[PDB]
């Protein structure tokens, strides 16, 4: 059971307490503003068109490729398209093998449940997308449903670096910065149960809630209730930038744009506001559209804007896809049949929970 923070024991780069103070003792105006654009759930031939259109070719003002985090769930994911996203410099993260309903399952999952749903997905993902296992570091639990200590224990066991499942509404201005779980967390638990054990090793990357038009909090853009009309491009542009300014003109805590792709392609006016927002921050000299792992990397060794701008761009190790089209595949638990596009040789059976590489019978 974790104790309150021993500000003398908890030291970078290995340990940090839950706090709204800027890492490294930096002043806000010397602190880079990070933006983490993220997309949940399965990668397929439809939503990849949105990702190519609004993300490809972008760069930050330091000429590094602008990043984004894909919390990928396994079912109906085209792993050749995952490989493509990885090779354009975007981060591939875990969102479970099954994404199974109901949400209540994830609140209670056993250690073994999350080993098989998340821990095993790391090698599943590296295998079928043919990307370095070391590049897989992030976790978002389905339905934003925390699992107490359990998910963080699994992360420690499988060298996953950070979780981005845990929103805050009380700690948004000044915003709560990432922290480790060596000690007790001050973060509010909107979606219980939250971890209270001392679990050294993984990081919490809080989802700092947005504020909607009536000041109600929302964790994801497509979860905001009081919102401009879907056809009102200018209203959505002002809505996005107002939430962004709360960070940029505040303590500069990482600003999230957490969405499902459906919300972007279903609403062309929102997509246009979204594109304009990205165009603006790509032209700002102290704002950076990055992968979520790069936020943890900065918190671990915080540097002022001027030195951050001198750091080398992320290194994206190229990894070729040798594509295979596989099927019909079936599983022992699945009842369904499947076809798959992967960057490896075809498995004998459908990869699933308890058989993550489709290898066994
Ligand atoms: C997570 O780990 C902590 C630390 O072991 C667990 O803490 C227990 O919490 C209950 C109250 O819910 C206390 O009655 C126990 O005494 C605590 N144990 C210890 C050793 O202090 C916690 O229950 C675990 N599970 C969850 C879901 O948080
Ligand atoms: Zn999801």
């Amino acid at each position: 059971l974790a104790t309150p923070c021993d500000e003398e024991a908890c030291k970078l780069p290995d340990c940090r307490c839950s706090s709204t103070n800027i890492p490294g003792g930096l002043r806000a105006r010397d602190t880079p503003q990070f933006v983490t654009v993220t997309f949940d759930d399965g990668i397929n031939v439809i939503n990849i068109e949105t990702y190519r259109e609004v993300l490809y070719g972008r760069s930050n003002s330091n000429r590094c490729p602008a990043g984004a985090t894909f919390y990928v769930s396994h079912e109906y994911t085209n792993y050749q398209l995952v490989n493509e996203l990885y090779n354009r410099g975007f981060e591939i993260a875990l969102h479970s093998i099954s994404h199974r309903t109901p949400q209540a399952f994830w609140a209670d999952a056993t250690y073994q449940n999350l080993v098989q749903e998340i821990g095993d997905q790391k090698r599943q993902m590296a295998h079928f997308a043919s990307i370095p296992a070391s590049a897989i570091k992030g976790v978002r639990i389905p339905f934003l449903q925390m699992s107490g200590n359990t998910s963080f224990q699994v992360m420690a066991d499988f060298d996953l670096l950070y979780d981005c499942t845990w929103p805050t509404t009380a700690l948004t201005n000044p915003g709560l910065w990432p922290y480790t779980l060596h000690h007790e967390s001050i973060q509010d638990c909107i979606i219980p149960p939250c971890p209270t054990a001392s679990i050294p090793g993984p990081w919490v990357l809080p989802m700092i809630s947005w504020r909607d038009l009536n000041n109600f909090p929302c964790s994801m853009v497509d979860g905001c209730f009081f919102t401009p009309d879907r056809t009102d491009e200018e209203g959505w542009f002002k809505f996005i930038l107002t939430n962004f300014e709360r960070h940029y003109l505040g303590n500069r805590a990482p600003f999230g744009f957490f969405v499902h792709e459906w919300f972007i392609s279903s609403n062309p006016a929102i997509k246009r506001a979204f594109v304009r927002f990205m165009d603006i921050i790509n032209n700002l000299n102290d704002v950076f559209m990055v992968n979520s792992a790069e936020v943890i990397d900065w918190v671990k060794n915080p540097v002022p804007i001027d030195r951050y701008r001198q750091q080398q761009c992320k290194f994206t190790m190229p990894s070729i896809c040798r594509p295979s089209f596989c099927g019909p595949l079936t599983g022992t638990h699945n009842q369904l049949s499947y076809y798959m596009t992967i960057c490896n040789t075809c498995p004998r059976n459908y990869p699933w929970v308890g058989n993550p590489l489709g290898q066994h019978h």
